[PDB]
């Protein structure tokens, strides 16, 4: 008979060897079932270690009622009590569950079914091909434990501290949510959460659950960019040559779409005025978007769009990504202002802030750095599929510096103040629950101002309840990670 001390998998580590699985040391007592069960000093013995209580005990007996040895997963039992125990034939063994209470990285790091100890989901299953029994500590009972050589473990880009901050900040928040933190300069992925969540220790309460506990919203929740989409028709319009930094457009609140007498109204409705690029980018003013756009066309912005990697997989490593075509025809309107049938993860508009946040030195996003072995010493690298690209760096840095105008006498003033600044686009999804007008809020952006260190994408769903600005997220994380 095997007693399992781990899950036998690869422990997966943050890209400063902390563990974020493997984590909560806790024990096994392994009893004889005959010995449990005819003699009332042995059962009283167990219960005043463990703590437990009958009904505790029985429903260990009754789940092994089939097995000659019941094990029964405790903690905090001392050495005298371990003598002691030992005397009684009982053995109680230090052992090491998979996920913590904690749970930090539920969606990111998936969970396994317990026969199998397979991967189910998120990194558990898209690296269990090198994970499942790459890292097997058991004994053999009726009575190896220890390292082996040929061990091996998942070390990811993840920060533990930077994860943990951005879960303190979601957590406060009761609408579902997708946030992601990424390496400016680098790609690697810092941190990843969505919500809500799941219990990676309970598989069936959150099954039952009606509200996409199990969706990894980052990765595979397409929304609208509503706003956001004006960094792409800005890229678009810069790159193109169909504006300049001298560009000034009027809003007097509403404007002719083309040639028809159909009508788009600014949110301001009595009009922005005199605008220069800053301040239409800043003030997010469709009429002057609008103007932009009609300039390019349909076909120049959604190849702006391909070219900041909008309409492709970003291939971090997790297979269970998903993504929405470009639409096959959309009105000139809805490109400008966002809207209808163009739609991208949270983990897609990372990547595009990436790019104009590193001056057009496009580096892939990607959460894995490598295979070590017990004395954490490289046996492989992972990195990307994708080709590194210097993309329009100069149309990039207008962007970007555009982008930290938004933060300061913007659509998102409130983070004029932030120490350090920051550059940012905040936008507004329009879907429908139920057939209720629901608006997500977006926000995308690099912190500090100066020398960008993070990539910072933010998505609030609304609830029937109402819909919330991302806006305060974005704040809580730049003020957590000073
Ligand atoms: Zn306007």
């Amino acid at each position: 008979e095997k007693v399992e001390l781990n899950s036998g998998r690869g422990i997966i580590y943050d890209r400063n060897n902390k563990k974020l699985t493997d984590t909560s040391k806790s024990q096994v007592l392994i009893v004889e079932k005959e010995k449990l069960n005819n003699n009332y000093k042995i059962l009283e013995l167990i219960k005043k270690a463990t703590k437990m209580n009958d009904l505790d005990i029985y429903k260990a007996v009754q789940e092994q009622l089939t097995r000659p040895i019941i094990q029964i997963q405790t903690k905090n039992i001392d050495k005298s009590m371990k003598k002691e125990l030992e005397k009684n034939g009982i053995m109680v063994e230090e052992k090491t569950m998979r996920y913590a209470k904690d749970g930090l990285l539920s969606h990111t790091i998936g969970y396994i079914k317990e026969d199998d100890k397979s991967g189910q989901s998120g990194i558990e299953k898209s690296m269990d091909s090198v994970l499942r029994n790459s890292n097997e500590k058991y004994i053999s009972a009726f009575k190896t434990v220890d390292n082996k050589d040929k061990d091996r473990h998942l070390k990811t880009t993840i920060d533990y501290n930077i994860q943990k901050k951005l879960e303190q900040i979601l957590n406060k928040e009761e609408n579902p949510t997708a946030a992601i933190i990424s390496e400016a300069s680098t790609g690697e992925i810092l941190a990843m959460c969505s919500r809500p969540n799941f219990d990676q220790n309970d598989i069936s309460k959150s099954l039952k659950g009606k509200n996409g506990e199990f969706e990894n919203r980052v990765i595979k929740a397409t929304y609208p960019p509503g706003s956001v989409f004006k960094m792409v028709v800005l890229f678009s319009a810069l790159e193109n040559g169909v504006i300049d930094e001298n560009y000034t457009y009027n809003c007097t609140g509403k404007t002719k779409v083309g040639n028809t007498n159909e009508i788009l109204r600014c949110n301001k409705r009595d009009g922005h005025g005199f605008q220069n690029l800053r301040q239409a980018f800043s003030n997010s003013c469709n009429p002057a978007f609008l103007d932009i756009a009609m300039k390019l066309g349909k076909e120049k912005i959604l190849k702006s769009a391909e070219k900041l990697h909008l309409f492709e997989k970003v291939d971090i490593g997790l297979d269970e990504e998903k993504i929405r075509e470009a639409p096959k025809n959309i009105s000139i309107r809805n490109l400008a202002i966002g809207q209808e049938n163009i739609e991208f993860t949270p983990l897609q508009i990372n990547q595009m802030t990436q790019i104009i946040a590193n001056n057009g030195t496009f580096k892939p996003l990607y959460l894995y750095k490598s295979l070590v072995d017990n004395n954490m010493n490289t046996i492989k690298t992972y990195k990307s599929s994708k080709k590194e690209e210097l993309i329009s760096p100069y149309v990039c840095t207008q962007v970007k510096e555009y982008m930290k105008s938004v933060s300061r006498i913007g659509t998102a003033k409130d983070l004029k103040d932030i120490e350090g600044g920051c550059g940012v686009k905040t936008g507004t999804a329009q879907s429908s629950l139920n057939k209720k007008a629901i608006d997500h809020g977006w926000i995308t952006g690099f912190y500090p101002e100066e020398r960008p260190k993070y990539v910072i994408t933010v998505l609030v769903e609304g609830t029937q309840k109402g819909n919330k600005s991302a806006t305060p997220i974005f704040k809580e994380i730049c003020e957590s990670i000073k």
